[PDB]
């Protein structure tokens, strides 16, 4: 990771929080192509001082994904360690997380839009699967909308997948249980069961989010009832747009080894 000086970064408005992170819009001053001076909008992710023990996990996940390059994976510019804080410096995506966008535009998004987004997400996961890289935190919040659909241009929306954040192999059990049903049942049984099959399950949950206008599945259940959900082997109800219900339940298979490959997922998406 390129190290960026604190002096080249301006912190602007808070954009909220992630897991043990604060999120800010910012600006980075840089010498760009042809020696031209640039002021680039950037997305700053700050690992809170209180959770400094988690520093290594957050930056190792960002780092391993950034060693790959792909059109559906977010760009990291570097890190800023010059100070009291550990900061990831990331490209600023104009429209933000998908879950927020879905809620704000529920009445204006149709099935073709959702399919286009699901295909792009599967393409990114296929790429990661072929490179045997585990993301570990696939969710609508971690999907970024680069561009909206422009009916007058025929151009479709474009999304990117954000960095994994802290690994579920090191998170507290309370956060893990609260992340049901994105976290697979076998990772609740044992966080060290993190595997490629993990991302197949979370892809299904994310698909449910997309098909549900940005609702959070099982949000009415507290932590103990979310555990009970897995104990009794329940499946999510069919979302509003039910066309993807079968794919969702196929991905959310309690048997990790029976979950389909993303190649097969893409074939099924393409059959609609
Ligand atoms: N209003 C508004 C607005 C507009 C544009 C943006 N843009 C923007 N550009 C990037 N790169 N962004 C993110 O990476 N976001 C993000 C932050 C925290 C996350 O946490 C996951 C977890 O840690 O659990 C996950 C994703 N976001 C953001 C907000």
């Amino acid at each position: 990771f390129h190290k960026i000086r604190n002096e080249d970064l301006i912190f602007n408005e808070s954009l909220g929080q992630g897991t043990f992170t604060k999120i800010f819009k910012g600006v980075r001053r840089e010498v760009g192509d042809y020696g031209q001076l640039h002021e680039t909008e950037v997305l700053l992710k700050v690992l809170d001082k209180a959770h400094r023990n988690y520093s290594e996990s957050f930056f190792e996940a960002a780092s391993m994904m950034s060693k790959l390059s792909h059109k559906h994976l977010v760009l990291n510019y570097g890190v800023c360690v010059c100070g009291d804080e550990n900061i990831l410096v990331q490209e600023f995506v104009k429209f933000g997380s998908l879950d927020t966008y879905l809620k704000k535009n529920k009445n204006c998004i149709n099935i073709l839009w959702k399919l286009e987004v699901a295909k792009q997400l599967a393409a990114a996961m296929h790429f990661l699967e072929e490179n045997t890289l585990i993301h570990g935190n696939v969710c609508a919040k971690n999907i970024l909308l680069i561009r909206e659909e422009d009916r007058k241009t025929g151009n479709p929306p474009f999304i990117k997948l954000s960095d994994p954040g802290i690994s579920i192999t090191v998170l507290p059990k309370d956060i893990l249980q609260e992340r049901i049903p994105w976290v697979p049942p076998e990772c609740i049984e044992n966080p060290k069961n993190l595997n490629l099959a993990t991302d197949k399950w979370s892809f299904g949950t994310t698909l449910w989010e997309i098909c549900s206008g940005g609702d959070k599945p099982l949000s009415a259940l507290d932590s103990q009832r979310k555990l009970q959900f897995y104990e009794d082997r329940h499946q999510l109800p069919a979302p509003k747009a039910a066309e993807l219900a079968n794919l969702i339940n196929n991905c959310m298979d309690y048997e990790p080894d029976h979950r389909p490959s993303f190649r097969a997922i893409i074939r099924d998406l393409n059959s609609l």
